[PDB]
């Protein structure tokens, strides 16, 4: 009948719980209402048609005609000859002797008429008579770079020596040119290094003669329904042109004669977006974006009007093309195109988009300077949104369904308030508390915690009385004013008020009852140990969600600006400053005879 | 009184489970600690302006001054003329001719007076005497791009037949000309296609005299207090300018003299980034962020220190400027700068960073060359960072409320353990278990399946007396060494050694019992059939995640290498590729005469 | 003994709930099956060597010889010169001469023998007789651009007055060069400007014969064993080299002749991949993905055959001795290389990937052109891949997690519905309804609202008896065809059709039973007041998921295509723009002498 002094740490301290009045009153929470997140998007499918700044020049074929006169002073002396000059140039080749010579005969007249220092001057070959000469090609002619000249030989002249002898060679050139205009087109540049100041698309019939031409207008000649020549096969070509004729101090350039607005564009075509979506979801904006491409591009919800580009002709025609003939190819069974045309928008970094919706079968029943630079921005856009979409959906759902769940299992924390309001309220409030059912309301108090000493009792018999035992262990404590309460140890470290918890005694009695940081060991209603019950169960559900890792983006390039500027066979600056420099490299300029 | 035989399929199978002793006792699991994750990150706001490596040339207005001597030989025949040479040289214009001449009166003197081959000569321009000559701009004349000659006639002789005679003509030529200086400086280039072998900064004041000189002393000079001219409205400009002069044997060229610090820079502004959010969460660096550009730049702890830097100086004048002109618009009111200057960082890619932090009016109460690439690393440092970020925070979230849930949910599972310790411990031990509670604690022993054929008894009545019936059914089975055991149905598949399952007999009596894989169905007290119970209640939640798909990044480009290679007028390479075939092209260079 | 009439809301209406026959039955749904997702990647560790096309030109050392022949015409008069000729060309310098007097004495003969105009033509310089010069350094001779020349001065004729002389400068000069050629490799150039139209790598011996010659043969020669000669310490190399001369009509150029498949390669080294993990979870496609680099190479299982790439022969030794380098340096110790040899696939943008596997020393017991562009593609597709499986990845552990503990929590629910199978019917149906258990199943019967106005009675007693008392407060209403039912207030505004609620009488009895909206207050038996109960109790726990906020990526360019144009000291186009004009600018070219 001797007593063993219980041991409290904290987290498991000793709890005393006075009785609850109606004094606080509680209602177990509501069912809350749910999170509803964005469930269904706003779209538009179709086909697009990316466009993209024209950085290219405008490419033509042309013609160079031109006599190469070079004249040769040769001083004879004893046993040799020594060339003294050596002076070459080029001289134009008149229009008529080139449609009436060139085209005509194949022929080129062996002597050159032409002006130099505002003076008529004249040059013969071989300082003879003119004869009109065979053109003949060149031994190098290629695809595109055919050339014909009518001499091998360059006029020199054999003589007496102690005198200077003058030679004089005349070879008469045409030559097959590339050329080449850099917007605004006010002027053109020939693969022989010339340039012509002139608009490659001036001529003299209405709209064509407002283009530049820094040429006097006498220079200057169309020729109107030209049947082009081959200079090898003398055979004319079936369709004829309007045929343009320059005749500079140095040549005559010949070119065909076309509209800018048909053969130049301001725009070009980048890509096809076969199955464009285009996002409405947030407002005043559109948002191409293409899952092919992984490219996402933002424009207004107002199109462009394609009047407001220079020369931009091109767009709706190319994009027309391209969507006609995909539909064709994809949804010419499934769908139907909308609205007669392709709708224009001027997308985020200077794309113009080209789109035209897509209508199922079952549902149909101030100017503008462009300029574009990369796309990154657009794959950076695409590739965000992409994610972002997808784990904020994810996230509403997991949001929506733990509302649900502990809306669902509200069942079972009701279902317990009515039998055991006490172990509800501690959960609830996360403090120990002593609770009472007032018909369908809680009444709640607080638990104090035991701070003086307490002590177990040895034996479980009710004194006055066999054949009845008390089920939990009897407990001495201080708590308020009484120095000693004839106590009961309860559930959980909560210490009783009395000692009214009782059982009719059983044979084999084996208990633990739990007191402080471990347990008491009881036997036949008799103390014995204080043991421990080191072996749990869980009904806790495992989840490992580890952190996404941090990662290093390092500055990455395939080629350099410097790997990108050394692709060139010749560099015109590097070539340039060793070449000013032979002067002072290989000569004293400074020396100054007296 | 016969009897139905019982089916078990795996997963339904039959258990027997004997009674537990205190041989092993469990205690159920306490609450757990709840993860807590990096809930705050440590930062500051600020102001930034990024810089970039200066790729530009230093750009310059200057004039060249020149005499164009053209000499022409014509040979006069019977009824023509021909040029047999004419040799172009340009020649310098003196100094003393620019300022007394050319700047005083706005006249040119028409010969020259040079040296070529260290031999002191001259150029008439008419062979005749010299006479100041008034400079007229040229027809062509544009902003940045004029030009005065003296004549609009090159001088050629005519002269009796059978005679070559020789010409002179002299063009004073002065032109505005652009320069251009690429790094280190030590040279520049003009419009003209002339390069100048001097720094465009030497000087003869202490410091500029430093600076790389490739001519002779002689050849340079410098004007001090030197007031400019128009040389078309005759006016002087109103402040003055120390103006370089330097004579090389083709060309004068003058320009303004200005100290290198002030003109040129190694660096160059790039970004303003209003909103700079400077990250400090990872040790030993700093991240700076800018939503404005979608980017992330990541440096040292430690400042930039721009001595180190050749030619630094913008950096902290641009940078100051453009963050005192933000502050003064967006945050004048609301904040303070600080620091009385703007740190200065050396940013991942070769980025300078200069970060200003701003202070909210209540918590204020070895040498250098940058390269820099691209900043594609930065925007993707950005990106990830953003996401990584909120997914983390969020998983977090779920992994504290998940333990928190469970830890909560524990009041439930103690409630039950002590109402039916066996199915709480047998939820959580995933394997059928019998258990008692003694006490606080819960005695296991482990449910054994029964293999030997189970058999169901037709009636539920208690044989001997009337008024009490069983309330679950009584079966018949094989487990350990007793061949038969006089059982009952229990819960969930459990045969019961005993027929300790008693009610006293009601009228109307309907029943279902779990049997198996089924049910059987039993009526007032009489088996009956074997039924289905095809439908089911649920309170389970729904939690549909679906997986974030594949993407596919296909190779990109707006515009190839060979398309902006592409751009320009001309091709040096290509140009010089075709020219310097012209000679194999056009003549037989490899024959010789006998 | 009156009565008050009771108040329901939407939301808080009353029910009947008739009985429950076995007309309708339900079992409680059992555990589900949970989603078990992708645990575990295949994937290979490695090294790899990552290849990009070859931009850059062949790029090597040569020598220029030639003799700088002038040729100056003066006009001696009165009192002055005038030059009125000054003829320049380059000559070629023989290979005899340049073996036999430039490499054995370092003089060079003071006159030249060449062919012009197919005729043999002679210079002397000073117009005197041949004589061995020595060859001088010039003063600007620097590291790869040093050159030796005979004469400083440049031969003019001093003479008689009214007298036409010409004199004759012939400078013999050799130069250091650099040459560059570029794929096809057909043709070169050096330095001074000059192309070359030959092969680098032709020779006369087997192989190198077979590349282009732009020369007759005789104009090309190579010599075995030559040993160079510094032309400074005029010591020759160690080793001996083939040494190719190609004489063209202004210069000999001398190069070392190598065989093109050593020399040049079509694929260049770019990226060392250290820890290169190569995924294999797609299938019929390897991903070659790098953390170092924040790249992932996507190509096929099937190797690239380098023998289909022109010139792929760098790719192997220089991927060896990479992988071979790094092997030694981070897996010496740890690891071993697999197969003897690097293995090659082909990536897609144009990259070549040569990938070694690392085996862990404890698992070791037609024609092809590669273009190459960004690498852009790939970063995005390592940021893609990388976020998207670590979101994949715990989604799919939250689901099992989801699942397991639905699954676990069914035990409270089973338990519930033995004792109360009406709120978990209501719970699981989300409406209404009564249930009973007929043994091991519930019989379900819906609720019906009582629309017809209920009114609560003001006593609890029972009327005939004392000391016993109804636990639950007497109502009155309206349902079905009987216009009044004696019945008692029950659980959740439910209306009990019967009076059977039963308590013997208490003293201080306080109540508050649920009414509608509110609570009706019961004291001594006896109504009170109508109550609000406001404060509550939550076991609820909160779970605060934001949304991953929008981000506008923003066009962002370091430098612009312009800026990228800008950074040369001169650009061809602009300068012959310009200069082309001169003619027409400084000169009336249009007008005509009569
Ligand atoms: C040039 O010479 C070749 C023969 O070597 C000949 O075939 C060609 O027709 C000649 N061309 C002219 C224009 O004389
Ligand atoms: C050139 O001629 C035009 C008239 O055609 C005239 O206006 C201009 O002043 C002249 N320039 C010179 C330098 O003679
Ligand atoms: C050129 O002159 C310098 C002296 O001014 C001298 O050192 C050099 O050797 C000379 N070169 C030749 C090739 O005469």
């Amino acid at each position: 009948r001797t007593a063993v002094r219980a041991a409290a740490t904290e987290r498991d301290r000793f709890y005393v719980c006075p009785p609850p009045s109606g004094s606080t009153v509680v209602r177990l929470e509501p069912e809350q209402a749910c999170p509803e997140y964005s469930q269904g998007r706003n779209f538009t499918e179709g086909i697009a048609v990316l466009f993209k700044e024209n950085i290219a020049p405008h490419k033509f074929k042309a013609h160079i005609y031109y006599k190469n006169v070079i004249v040769t002073t040769v001083w004879s002396g004893s046993t040799y000859a020594a060339i003294t000059n050596r002076f070459t140039d080029r001289v134009p080749v008149p229009v008529q002797e080139i449609t009436d010579v060139i085209d005509r005969r194949g022929k080129c007249v062996s002597k050159a008429e032409y002006v130099r220092n505002n003076h008529k001057v004249t040059a013969f070959d071989r300082d003879e008579n003119p004869v009109e000469v065979d053109l003949r090609p060149s031994r190098l002619n290629a695809l595109g770079t055919r050339g014909w000249h009518t001499t091998n030989d360059t006029y020199t002249k054999i003589g007496a020596a102690g005198f200077y002898h003058t030679g004089t060679s005349v070879n008469c050139i045409v030559e097959e040119v590339e050329a080449r205009s850099v917007y605004p087109y006010d002027s053109f540049a020939l693969s022989t290094g010339d340039i012509v100041y002139m608009s490659p698309f001036y001529g003299l019939r209405e709209g064509a003669h407002g283009e530049h031409i820094g040429y006097a207008p006498g220079r200057f000649q169309q020729v109107e329904h030209y049947y082009p020549i081959d200079l090898d096969s003398r055979l004319r070509a079936s369709e004829s042109v309007t045929r343009n004729f320059l005749r500079t101090p140095h040549f005559t350039v010949a070119w065909d004669w076309a509209p800018k607005t048909r053969r130049v564009c301001s725009l070009a075509k980048w890509r096809e977006a076969e199955e464009m979506i285009r996002d409405e979801t947030r407002d005043g904006s559109f948002r191409f974006t293409s899952r092919a491409l992984g490219a996402s591009f933002v424009s207004d919800v107002t199109q462009l009007d394609l009047q407001r580009v220079h020369l931009g002709d091109c767009v709706l025609r190319e994009a027309s093309e391209a969507i006609d003939a995909i539909y064709r190819r994809r949804y010419n069974n499934t769908h139907v195109l909308a609205g007669d045309r392709p709708e224009v928008y001027l997308a985020r970094g200077g794309f113009v988009v080209a789109f035209r919706p897509l209508i199922s079968n079952e549902l149909a029943q101030g100017h503008l300077r462009i300029t574009t630079g990369s796309a990154e921005f657009a794959r950076l856009q695409f590739t965000y949104d992409h994610i972002q979409a997808h784990v904020n959906d994810m996230l509403g759902r997991i949001a929506t369904a733990w509302c649900e769940l502990q809306n669902k299992d509200r069942t079972l924390w009701s279902e317990m308030s009515r039998l055991n309001p006490s172990a509800v309220a501690t959960a609830a409030l996360g403090q120990r508390v002593s609770a009472r059912m007032l018909g369908d309301v809680m009444a709640i108090s607080r638990c104090v915690e035991v701070r003086g000493g307490v002590y177990v009792q040895n034996s479980m018999r009710v004194p006055g009385e066999r054949g009845t035992c008390y089920s939990r262990p009897l407990v001495t404590f201080e708590h308020n004013g009484t120095g000693v309460i004839e106590g009961q140890l309860g559930d959980d470290n909560e210490l009783l008020i009395s000692r009214d918890l009782i059982e009719p005694c059983t044979g084999n009695h084996r208990r633990y009852f739990k007191l402080g940081s471990g347990y008491v060991y009881y036997e036949d209603y008799s103390y014995v140990r204080m043991v421990e019950v080191p072996e749990t169960i869980s009904t806790r559900v495992t989840l490992n969600l580890t952190l996404l890792e941090d990662r290093e983006f390092l500055p990455l390039e395939v080629y350099t600006r410097e790997e990108l500027a050394d692709t060139g066979l010749l560099d015109y600056s590097e070539i340039q400053r060793r070449n000013q420099l032979h002067a002072l490299k290989f000569y004293d300029i400074d020396r100054v005879v007296k």
